[PDB]
DNA sequence: ACTGCTTTCGCATGAACCTCCCAACTACTTTTCCTCACACTTGTACTCCA
């Protein structure tokens, strides 16, 4: 409950590098075609998203996945 | 004097206790595991007042 599944992935990425040896590449296309279909939406708001997260994104690909062995916070 | 008062004795073989513990199911602890949002600063936003 409430990023504890989360928080541990957090805790896992940090404990053991997933990160700088694997790609933390989160594939945001194979996320939102799920949320397209959940509520029912024309498929504009594929590409309506997309815009918006292509305008305000640092390295325009790649969501980064996060790491965390540093503290318990 | 004499009673009561004893004392051995028996047709042959076959065979014919009690308290405390371990019960039964209740309840009220143990044995350390995981999971975090909380205190003061500080840096960064958009105001300020001279």
């Amino acid at each position: 409950f409430n990023g504890q599944l989360y928080n541990k992935i957090a805790l896992t990425c940090g404990m053991i590098h997933f990160k700088e040896f694997f790609n933390s590449e989160i594939s945001c296309q194979g996320l939102l075609l799920k949320l397209v279909m959940q509520c029912a939406l024309p498929p504009e708001f594929y590409f309506y998203t997309k815009q918006v997260i292509e305008f305000e994104e640092t390295d325009i690909r790649n969501l980064t996945l996060w790491e965390r062995t540093d503290e318990r916070h």
